[PDB]
């Protein structure tokens, strides 16, 4: 399933997009997860929220004005820590003259102009803000309350909203602990992704250590730091797979553990994100490298090793654990669809 590791995308019906469970283990047991990243679009019937138009006294408390730095495809992103803004002043700046998305035929042109720009006039993301824009009653894919296995650590299993304007972007990052993740664009416009094949992931951290070799004499995992910006055309030149999709308003996009993404906003948008968890995680967060420079997120694995791998919990407390991850391997919950 899926051989190529390309991206996929599912319209799942009112009855499928009920249980995200076991719609996480459908789309695994097609193989979307050796892309890394999947779209889901949901059945038209479904809204997370009748109306927007009640947040724009919504508090964003940290925006981050980010400052990009680079030259041939490989870019540093610094963050400045602007004072606190509502989304109505931070609407107010995605749309002007000053910070509004260029005029563009087709994502080609928009991309160029991204990939070319990307280092002046600093754009300023409304990154991070902790809170939900998911109603009450929302019982389907609702972010703020997956009910996956994650729950169990218990501010990891937690929504973050992300405003964005034109410009603004994430860097090259897995998530923490290697996490999956889920993220849907509520409004405004595009949101433009790039991913490493999970089975890949390793060919790009050796690429982006000969690139920046002071940052990982410094840091086993600098990557999580989320500064590493690398344009697809470098990613071509020294033969990395990696594919690309656009987000559009209303659509969810997947992160599969261990897959490597990166992209930006096409303008003003806003976006809910969390992480979650499957059976097929609880490897990758016992083998996960994490960052040793800062102190980072840390899930103590003991808890999911007790609990889903009884047999090897001594074996691995010993730390003789020698389990090598097949990155092709669906979540064992995808048994049922194959
Ligand atoms: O659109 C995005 N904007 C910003 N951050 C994104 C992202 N992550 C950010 C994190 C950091 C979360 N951390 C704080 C916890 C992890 N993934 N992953 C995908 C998409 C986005
Ligand atoms: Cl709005
Ligand atoms: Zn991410
Ligand atoms: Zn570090």
């Amino acid at each position: 399933l899926n051989p190529s590791a390309r991206i996929m995308t599912f319209y799942p019906t009112m009855e499928e997009f009920r249980n995200f469970s076991r719609y996480i283990a459908y789309i695994e047991s097609q193989g979307a997860h050796r892309a890394g990243l999947a779209k889901v679009v949901p059945p038209k019937e479904w809204k997370p929220r009748a109306s927007y138009d009640d947040i724009d006294d919504l508090v964003i408390p940290a925006p981050i004005q980010q400052l990009v730095t680079g030259q041939s495809g490989l870019f540093t992103q610094y963050n400045i820590q602007k004072k606190a803004m509502t989304v109505r002043e931070f609407r107010k700046i995605a749309n002007s003259d000053k910070y509004c998305t260029p005029r563009y035929s087709e994502f080609e042109e928009l991309e160029r102009k991204y990939w070319k720009n990307l280092t002046f006039n600093p754009p300023i993301y409304g990154a991070d803000v902790n809170g939900t824009l998911y109603e009450k009653h929302v019982d389907e894919w609702n972010i703020g309350r997956l009910r996956t296995i994650l729950d169990l650590v218990e501010g990891v299993n937690t929504p973050y909203l992300y405003f964005g304007m034109w410009k603004t972007s994430f860097a090259w990052h897995t998530e923490d602990m290697d996490l999956y993740s889920i993220n849907y664009l509520h409004f405004g416009e595009p949101k433009s992704w790039y991913s490493v094949p999970p089975e890949h992931g390793k060919r790009l951290e050796r690429l982006a250590k000969g690139f920046f070799p002071g940052s990982a004499q410094s840091c086993e995992a600098f990557l999580r730091h989320k500064m590493t910006l690398i344009s697809p055309l470098m990613l071509k030149k020294y033969g990395i797979p990696f594919d690309k999709v656009t987000q559009e308003a209303g659509e969810f996009m997947i992160t599969f553990p261990y897959g490597y993404h990166a992209g930006f906003n096409h303008g003003f948008n806003c976006a809910e994100s969390t992480n979650f968890a499957t059976r097929r995680w609880i490897e990758y967060g016992k083998q996960a490298v994490l960052c040793s420079c800062r102190k980072m997120v840390k899930i103590s694995m003991d808890v999911f090793v007790r609990k889903f791998q009884p047999e090897r919990y001594k074996l691995w407390k010993a730390g003789k654990d020698n389990t090598v991850i097949d990155h092709t391997l669906p979540t064992p919950e995808a048994a049922e669809f194959l």
